[PDB]
């Protein structure tokens, strides 16, 4: 039935220089964490603790903000940390910070897409940094449509933003843009994030903004990245993923991007993390 067997694949060592020589001063790192208190438990924290980033961008917390785990108190390069849920359970976002930014905000401006904790944007002093939870087009795709709408409305809100401070986005976009950013492409052409209404967005996003995909610029012809497997079928051991988290920058940050990874290896969830070197 199934036509995957392993397909390796080795993220690269961390390239911590620009392509000017300028070294790497800013660390983001990004992960869907399918639950903060079973990622937590999972001990997700120990790893974010040993990479250190600078930023700790989180997706699907499923958590209430009034409910937020005791354990997170004990990250004090990270102490800055601030959260958004649904107008409780899922969806929900969070964004950690050593340095205290110079605004944060939720949302993007549209009451109906606002109401599900999936946007973050804290503004620091040369970039707005924004982390996001994209709606999933759901079993069927019985929310395809909305979906559509969240694309256009996202799109135009973004734009608005890198209009006026350079722009770096990241989060789990919900869908694998090209073929190879999928194993099985063949397969999930009508399933929720490979659809051509979620890869034709995604283009539209990107040339719009406009946006660049730092990973996908670094490594244009890489096979086999991928950011999420699912549980069942033993998929992650196979490594039959989707890349379905990013890193998206606006052009005049591609002179600082330093490095994109995937840290395949990082467990705790059913998306590993991805780290972001910015030398600005
Ligand atoms: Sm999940
Ligand atoms: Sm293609």
């Amino acid at each position: 039935m199934a036509s995957e067997g392993p397909a390796l694949y080795e993220d690269p060592p961390d390239q911590k220089t620009s392509p000017s020589g300028k070294p790497a001063t800013l660390k983001i790192a990004s992960w869907n964490v399918d639950g903060l208190r079973a990622w937590i438990k999972k001990k997700g924290l120990d790893w974010v603790k040993e990479e250190a980033p600078d930023i700790l961008c989180l997706q699907e917390t499923k958590c209430s903000e009034n409910k937020l785990p005791a354990e997170l108190q004990e990250l004090p390069g990270l102490s800055h940390q601030y959260w958004s849920a649904p107008s409780e359970g899922y969806s929900g976002v969070g964004l950690l910070s050593r340095q205290c930014p110079l605004k944060v905000s939720y949302g993007i401006g549209d009451e109906e897409h606002d109401q599900e904790g999936r946007v973050i944007v804290a503004e620091f002093d040369s970039f707005v940094l924004v982390t996001a939870y994209v709606p999933n087009a759901g079993r069927g795709l019985v929310r395809l449509e909305y979906r559509q709408r969240w694309d256009e409305a996202f799109r135009k809100f973004l734009k608005g933003l890198a209009s006026r401070k350079p722009l770096v986005l990241c989060g789990d976009l919900n869908v694998a843009h090209e073929e190879i950013d999928l194993r099985n492409p063949k397969g999930n052409k009508k399933n929720a994030g490979f659809t051509p209404q979620e890869r034709q967005g995604f283009g539209e996003l990107l040339q719009a903004v406009p946006l660049a995909d730092s990973f996908r610029h670094l490594y244009p012809n890489t096979p086999y990245a991928y950011t999420f497997w699912t549980y069942m079928m033993n998929a992650r051991s196979k490594n039959v993923g989707w890349r379905l988290d990013y890193f998206l920058l606006s052009h005049s940050l591609l002179p600082a991007l330093c490095d994109s990874k995937i840290r395949s290896k990082a467990l705790g969830s059913d998306h590993c993390p991805i780290t972001l070197y910015l030398a600005l």
